[PDB]
């Protein structure tokens, strides 16, 4: 449980003491942030200033805000080093049918800046996608893009990256919510704005206006329950045979209430599914843990958000805003 | 007077009681929102849940937000059922001059949900307008688009469309505002930072570089009183000839000082117009009923909001912003 | 130190007598807002309303938020005479290898309503920049685009505008901050966020796919002290040759930490440099003069914004959201 922290120029390093157990804070939301925060009061070189890293249960994190107060006081955010790869751009760019892994190396072909990855999908769930143009950006954006363009998640070990398809990310727990109303802990918004039941995918449009494909439908079973209600479509104009555009559908369509809810649950769990009982309607659906926040040094249980809203984060905030107005 | 519930499959249906008369309000906003909202206290099917139809003075809207809380009580937000055109796609697009029944039939061929609409346009105040790949979206976008192309306004009683030219939608009320300062049944926000007195409309550009036709300009009276100041043009692609062009630049340049207040006046009076008298300057124009907040199981005047602000809501709700704040 | 206003018709001109020198504010934010407000109450031709001119220390401002309370009450805001040009627009359209002189020509030269211009460059700083269709829009922002195309500020006095090349904007003061800790005097925002150490220029991309010339770079000496870190490249499709780019990137670099403060200081000094010493890493830095709030009528010291934060004017009130929330 020792914290350590280091220069930038790694000329001084030690164990971090003068912190704030109750301010210690370490924050994970899907695909937007992992950072830690805290505040240290202090009473002699530079350990811990802009750029410094500190080292806190085998991950790195980097000081990229601070405050100065003053006896002296210091409030320090510092996202996961994952982030760091926006330091690295990927002018070239390229233009074909592509596997992952044909991407990932396109990224980092000139200069890796110490990171690494690897892709695991021992089913082969995976496939090619038709790439136009792939690069001409930083790291992180281009990392971003992939997660879409294949349907897959980034999990950062320091600067190590574990991608796997969204299917095999989280496994199906034994947490249950039974859902009637709003508790000390579990508290949810819940809304049918975005309920939609069928969906269509359309790739490439020719010179002539017609499409190379005829467009791919995908029909959730809840059409049965609620009728079609049609959702925005895919349209990709890089695809010219259907590719994965099935499953990108099924990825994105909303056939469920969009449920997102702060839980106290009864280890790591990232995308871990939790089994939603709507209990007045008896309408049962997965959420999955999409942030949690955590206050390592004190006796709080880490707070989870869990959701199946599939829209956005900046739409899972509004509904937990709601959530957190009353 | 009786609020009748039911819900989504029609299984269940009754007279709503246990409901907060204060909490009840009923709010609309031009080509925003209409919707009700309402608290619900209880101590047995489900008649009140997502999905569930609200019918209210007759018209009906629809739960899409639902807060569940614990006795048990529920905050109900109910978009009038207008709002679920939404839910209807028409991906197919047309290319032509149409007129707004042609661009109408093509939004609903395929699948009317419910949906129908009427023009009442006695004095055949509409034009065709040059269309470019009209379709492509959800019903309420694409009903939103000819509500701009075509100059015209929808009233929904149910699904039942009634559109009409801007020039017959509200009358001339009695209603008059002698303005010199903010009172507790009037209060304003006006200003001149969007105050504009002469126009272009430009249509489409040759290949060459050359335009269509040669620019139509429209002047206000009020050039006497403020000079010359140029809006912003109007810019489409689509017009090879003027069209409606002369009304569009009419129908947008704001030539009197941006007013929007909120209001209690001495029925539905939905784009009906009061007088407005700018006292200070002796500058008479009118405003439009733009807004209502109704709370109609309580002795409260409904709360109107009056404006003349041509930009946007978000526009108007800024001006208001600083009304509220004072 | 008398404050005249006129009417906008100027039959009506008097000394400013019954305000609240308390509320007297003037504020300057570079190239986004000058402007003064107050509050006046009053005990009769018109003098004070919309449009009317309020001359203070020798400039013009213009009346365009006011508010009615009521004795009766107003509060002024009024925008410096400059940002009036927005009233003006030139529709037509130039393309070219341009002077900014030509340019400045090209937006005034069918109705100049009042404004004049020129050009300080001793040193002959400035060059072409390749314009394609420079025009089609308002006065105000045309000049913006010049100010970003030529790398030049604008000084305005009264509708005379003065355009200065960024390095011959403000001087080098004696003014310097020891930085170790926030106080009454100097509070600082900073972080590292957008700290980069090296950055590309592109220009046109041809038919082909290849580049008209290869990108330039710019890396900072602070590349030593950080690593090599890539900024977003410039990217500028109109540039055929390098023209200006290598000074643009340098002038878009954010080799320093983002830095952002308000000070009281120990005379008009826009642009003016204070020398920011960081002291905990001993990191030393201009920030300029890029803000100030005064309150002439009272004893209070100008309130000014210095910042290094080269990204934007919204980046740098972000920063100083974090110094107001402390």
């Amino acid at each position: 449980s020792d914290i350590i922290v280091a220069d930038f120029w790694k000329n001084n390093e030690e164990i971090l003491t003068d912190f704030d157990k109750d301010s210690f804070c370490e924050s994970w939301t899907e695909n937007e942030m992992w950072s830690i925060e805290f505040k240290v009061a202090q009473t002699c070189y530079s350990f811990l200033d802009y750029e410094s890293s500190v080292y806190f249960r085998g991950q790195e994190f980097v000081v990229k805000q601070l405050s100065h107060d003053a006896t002296l006081s210091k409030d320090i955010r510092a996202p996961h080093i994952y982030y760091t790869c926006q330091d690295g751009r990927q002018d070239d760019a390229i233009t074909g049918s592509f596997t992952l892994e044909q991407c990932l190396t396109h990224i980092f072909k000139t200069d890796n800046r110490g990171f690494s990855w690897e892709i695991i999908d021992p089913s082969n769930i995976l496939e090619k996608v038709q790439q136009e143009n792939f690069g001409n950006n930083n790291y992180l954006t281009l990392i971003d893009q992939l997660l879409d363009d294949y349907g897959v998640v980034v999990i950062p070990d320091n600067r190590h990256l574990v991608f796997k398809p969204r299917e095999i990310y989280g496994a199906k727990t034994e947490n249950f919510i039974r859902y009637k109303y709003n508790t000390d802990e579990a508290s949810f918004d819940i809304d049918t704005l975005s309920l939609k039941t069928k969906i269509k995918g359309y790739g490439k449009v020719d010179s002539n206006g017609n499409n190379y494909f005829s467009p791919i439908t995908y029909t959730s079973p809840e059409v049965e329950k609620w009728g079609i209600r049609w959702q925005e479509p895919v349209s990709d104009e890089r695809y010219t045979v259907a590719g994965n555009m099935q499953r990108r559908l099924k990825l994105e369509l909303q056939d469920y209430p969009a449920t997102t809810g702060s839980v106290i649950l009864k280890e790591c769990e990232k995308g871990d599914y939790v089994l939603f009982i709507y209990e007045p309607l008896g309408i049962d659906y997965d959420v999955q843990i999409v942030a949690y926040k955590k206050y390592p040094f004190t006796i709080k249980a880490p707070e989870i958000t869990l959701s199946n809203n599939k829209k956005s984060i900046v739409s899972i905030m509004a509904q937990l805003a709601k959530v957190l107005k009353g």
